[PDB]
């Protein structure tokens, strides 16, 4: 029997139910019997990539339909889904490969978690959450309720957590201290650059054994570009509020994970408005969407020579921005060194 500790035990049991990787494929209204979860591929999803970024192109063009038709029968065949009648949506426009995209994503992290939950050698001799702890190439310890680190943790949940969006309310059931295998000597380089953060990143609870096994990663070259609004790279904010958001929970799933990385910022590259870029200005080394609230500066905090933004969340100077809240994107994966990863109650006011 395992010698980890329940939470952590009990975070493995969350990251590798099967049951929440056909939950999140039906809820896409994805086929279970022509496409079952063994079935699922990477060359697959990597076709379906391209087949929506053709759609973009053909959207962008103004292709004189069929052509539109044909690209979406061939993303449904690809894709098998069960629409009963009415005939398949027809991918037409950038709502839809944008929506069709996220998909593919979420469905390449379950891939590539059944991959792991699958593989190996499955044996009698440890137990299944030691065996399965280990595939994660990740050291996870729990973090004390009552300690310096988990007092500053709950009090950048509670502080960028507001009203205007108060749908739910946030619980901080567990924090673990998070240290991937080769995630140290490959951030060491980075380290040595200022305006290093700590940020949010939530991600669907289906998509962590990915995320944990493989680190956070940027979309492929065939994936469209439709969605990434300021280019293909690894996006976080300074407001759970913003992050929390991709966790997507619901009353009936209300519990899902987020980590909080530290980011070598380094000279940021300030914008308002969407923008493609991932080749960013000389001197600049990420990119910061400005959004209309951030936290109050004034209660910034450190350590170790990180910025913890923790400040409740007050009017920015801009509001001439798109954008409600801040955004951090850098576009090599090594600028990243996660720290923590967070297991929350999502509480819903209804
Ligand atoms: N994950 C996060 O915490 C996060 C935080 C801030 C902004 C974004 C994300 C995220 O994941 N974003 C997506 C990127 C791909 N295109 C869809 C949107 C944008």
């Amino acid at each position: 029997k395992s010698k980890l500790p329940k939470p952590v035990q009990d975070l493995i049991k969350m990251i590798f139910d099967v049951e929440s990787m056909k939950k999140a494929m039906v809820e896409y209204e994805i086929d279970l019997q022509k496409m079952p979860l063994g079935k699922l591929s990477k060359r697959q999803i990597q076709a379906a990539y391209s087949i929506l970024s053709e759609v973009q192109q053909a959207v962008s063009q103004g292709s004189s339909d069929s052509q539109i038709l044909d690209l979406s029968n061939r993303f449904y065949t690809l894709i098998p889904h069960d629409f009963g009648m009415k005939k398949p949506p027809l991918l037409n426009n950038a709502d839809s490969v944008q929506a069709k995209a996220e998909m593919l994503d979420n469905l390449l992290d379950i891939e590539v978690a059944y991959s792991l939950l699958r593989g190996g050698s499955d044996d009698s001799s440890k137990d299944p959450i030691d065996v399965n702890y280990e595939k994660l190439k990740t050291d996870i310890k729990v973090v004390d309720r009552d300690s310096e680190e988990a007092e500053i943790i709950r009090k950048y949940v509670k502080n960028t957590h507001a009203t205007t969006h108060n749908a739910y309310d946030l619980e901080v059931i567990d924090i673990f201290k998070i240290e991937r295998e080769g995630e140290c000597q490959r951030y060491k380089p980075f380290k040595q650059l200022h305006n290093r953060r700590l940020l949010w990143h939530g991600s669907r609870t289906t998509n962590f054994a990915g995320i944990l096994s493989q680190g956070l990663r940027i979309a492929p070259p065939e994936a469209p570009v439709t969605g990434y609004m300021f280019g293909k790279g690894i996006y976080f904010a300074d407001m759970v509020s913003k992050s929390a958001n991709y966790c997507h929970t619901s009353q009936g799933d209300p519990i899902g994970l987020i980590l909080l990385g530290e980011v070598a910022l380094g000279n940021m590259y300030e914008l308002k408005h969407a923008s493609h870029i991932s080749k960013l200005p000389k001197g600049k080394h990420s990119v910061k969407g400005l959004g209309k609230t951030t936290p109050d500066p004034s209660a910034n905090i450190s350590l170790d020579g990180v910025d913890v933004p923790l400040g409740t969340g007050i009017s920015s100077g801009v509001n001439d921005t798109s954008l409600l809240y801040n955004e951090y994107i850098v576009y090599d994966i090594a600028q990243v060194n996660l720290k923590y990863l967070l297991k929350l109650k999502f509480n819903f006011k209804t």
